[PDB]
């Protein structure tokens, strides 16, 4: 799946690519599970090699945040929920070269879907590939913060269910939900931590136009402010787990009596 | 619910609003669950847009501590107990513009109720919107410190139930109380942490008249001194949980024998 | 209960107060659960308002470490054991004004009893209210260190018990007693640490007093880790015990 | 087992040692469980004392990262899996002296096996003992990162077994404990390489090309350690949830 | 028990003290559970008061690391195993005055036993009391590191026993061994931490001849490198404890069925 976008008055407008062959006019090329026809098309029409599937698995800093003849590379976890509502992180390879942004990804993602919807009726400021990359990160953080907000409200309700060792079988259900909330929070943290590394790298490495530099710092500031929330949820979750076992053992005693 | 206050010899005096239409004379407008008639009234009589309900859910720094054409915005958790005696945090949007303070909130709050009572017979120092905002934070901290104090004394009594009782009935009750104290402390910490960010932002961002600056630092100093107490309670609570499970298992053994 | 002390060759000597009315000669006024007659006596004979009972409950820095028209105020937890041998902290309001120290407290305390015993037959150095306040803190830390030392030796014996029966109920109970002592010792230390940090930045402290304060801060820094180390051991012991209890449960069911 | 390597256009080429006696031409001598005949051969043909077996057990900084008349010494944990698929760390003594690298080890290791494969058809940059040492550390980190990646995917599958019987649960706890252990041993390996590289940066004149290489490895380690810590949280939480399910099950049974 | 040592070509040589009365020639006096005859002998022949038994119990910095008319005092935990193979720490009072070292101890200790054995055929460098004190600390650290090394190998074997979660007999034994390894590690950490304070004090306080200063820093560096190992063992130990309880509960279920 190949989509391309060009700029018109600092407004991202969707290029037709099946028909309007010239890719050279695009500021952003976005690939989702691209076949070899699409890869080769980018290779020949632009200068651009793209990362292979196993290179997106690499978690080492030097494999994710690096500069080379193919441009500036940032690989970053993006958060998603699979078909059975199980949280996950999907690595996206960002590449910036000659003022063009390339995003290579394994699947559809809610941040991208959201940014694209907004980009349809919303002006960029400086109108460049670095701004675009950060806009996508802004969007990511916005969603991560929404995830955390919902862990709180779900955990609040679940908390009240757990305050009785009244078991059968709203308690099997409670432990399961706890474990689902732990896992979401855990994966949100990985996503935040990784974006944090990515942005710290960017700040030291890319000439970032100054409007872009402040934007990046703003996102870093948001991340610094979300991480503690994440850590706070783990305490609560772990305590709730402990209390539940207490109630289960109290119940066991009742039963044996 | 719209209340408005004006200043008379550095004394907040309650300006009648059903009758005395001119809002322009107020230093402080306080909204509680305001209907669209009240919102629009503030919009037209002053310049003032107010934050929407879902914008108060946002926990990201950049959504809580920011400056824009509508003025200086500080969103801050305030602590309360709901109708069924469950602790909670309620976000209050503070907005300062052209020397006037706007507080927008979802519900009655004990800090506000308390500050208003006092403000009926008590002089402000410099008599301005920044002082007023900090006075409300001072009051918040005063109450948070009282909460912590009471967690201590409650935990002290509960501690003795957990060493001296072995009935199954007074022990369900004990675990429940433990969990109620854990939750209060947890929510107090969130409240403190958030006020801390808010005040750090204020110190760097607002021209704060120097009398206000020292006031803010005093509040910051109080917070630095309350956070460790919070953390100390969690250790005790967790240890008590562990001891209880030990006693429950010792009891189980007695029963089976 | 009102006691007063005056200085004689840098030696604290106990003033008779039922009889020798002039309080003005005292360097140190010590109140224990004082009635309104004693409070008013301090109010009129010296300039001195004293903190009220509910103000000693306040834990907020700004309510404990502050300066005002009534002088320099330091509120600080002191460690004690109640009638049933249960550990506790009692807040003591220290107030320094015009070279005189005021201590207001809710109860008798071992640090004070100990300092008073010694102060009979022991010379102060610079002989002033700031030294006196720090001398009381020195004594407090001395006793806190003793408490920790004993948690160690008690925990050592208890450790061996934990490696069917009636002696295990007893073990868990003792563990929980030792946890609580250590916990309350830490609160006491942490609070004295804030108090001394405040003092260092705030009071003109005569230089002899400044080094004294730093010495106490250094002691606290060296005791806090011990406290934390005990919690690890205590928590681990608790865990092992539950393991043994479950192993026992399995033996029984078989 | 004695292997020796010399340089030819910045390409490590394997010296024949059974036959081509002169060791003096080697840039890298690599010893695996060397007998006293091999040790003595290094002692006499080069100046080189080698660390004894019990000196590789020593974990103290001053026993692992030090300089003396015998040269520059770096002892470092390398990660491996034994015959029964159990994770382990094996200390390797690196020694650099008069532009020559000596590696002394107790066993075959996957990092070395991998670096040697690659070195057969791959050019070094500056072509020296310090680069060589760092190349081996680079390779080590590459493999540690792969381990962590696999702990994640295994833990993901195991997570679902624990949410979704008595038989498949013994097995689950055992797997959990295998993953904890791997992560634990990876951390020890990372931490130790980190000390080693910090020491190197302050101590050896490191040619500037080497210096950046070392910092790159340090940067990778900084980025892998948090992953390690993150796994321990998940593992510990999974352990707790399992006990919860086991106790719920116990209650069902007793009823 | 009084032993005394003098220097001969930077070689500690054991003075005969029953017979060769002059103690003034010694660089090192070493007391083990000394009676009042030996204490008084040191008091009169040298200037030297020695710390009393209850003064070695004091753990407060100011009671362990201090200077006074009696010289330079360093009290330090040394590690040992008692008659019933239980790990322990024994405080040793080091005192340096007029170029002479005094060590006062409650019992035989493996570091001292080891240093003395080596000192019989090994030259000191600068040949002074400060070097001697540090040599003893070097030896201590050497042994602590050996302890940690052995905790690792014992914990490795024990780890494999605990994955066979089956028999009731080899499991009592396993928990016991775990608890014995936890305790050793715990006491090793106390020993390390205390030596660390002692050496930090020494570095700021004693004129330390420069050869001695580097020696001290080397020991500090070793300690900094051993502490993390200690902390790592606690995580493993705690995790193993948890897994064991899991296997015990699985077994309990099997039994009840
Ligand atoms: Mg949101
Ligand atoms: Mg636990
Ligand atoms: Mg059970
Ligand atoms: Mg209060
Ligand atoms: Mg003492
Ligand atoms: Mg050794
Ligand atoms: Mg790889």
């Amino acid at each position: 799946m190949l989509s391309a976008f060009q700029l018109e008055n600092n407004r991202l407008t969707r290029l037709e690519v099946e028909e309007s062959q010239p890719l050279v006019n695009a500021v952003w090329i976005d690939l989702v599970e691209p076949d070899d026809d699409e890869r080769l098309r980018v290779q020949s029409e632009l200068g651009q090699s793209l990362a292979t599937r196993p290179e997106l698995e690499d978690i080492e800093a030097s494999a994710r945040f690096f500069e080379d003849d193919d441009g500036l590379h940032i690989h970053s976890f993006f958060f998603f929920e699979d078909a059975e509502d199980h949280a996950g992180n999907s690595t996206v390879a960002f590449t910036i070269r000659d003022g063009r942004l390339f995003t290579l990804r394994e699947r559809e993602l809610p941040a991208f879907r959201l940014y694209r919807m907004r980009a349809r009726s919303q002006s960029m400021v400086d109108g460049n590939a670095y701004e675009l990359l950060l806009d996508l990160f802004e969007t990511k953080i916005e969603q991560l913060a929404d995830e955390i907000e919902n862990i709180y409200s779900d955990l609040e309700q679940l908390s009240r269910v757990i305050m009785e060792g009244h078991q059968g079988d709203e308690y099997d259900e409670a432990l399961s939900t706890l474990a689902e909330l732990e896992d979401i929070g855990w994966k949100v943290r990985l996503c935040l931590m990784d974006t944090q590394r990515a942005l710290n790298f960017l700040v030291r490495k890319a000439r970032l136009p100054g409007g872009q530099l402040e934007q990046a710092r703003e996102i870093l500031r948001d991340i610094e402010s979300l991480l503690p929330h994440n850590e706070s949820l783990f305490q609560k979750v772990n305590f709730l787990m402990q209390a539940a076992m207490g109630f289960i053992n109290i119940e066991q005693n009742r039963i044996i009596k």
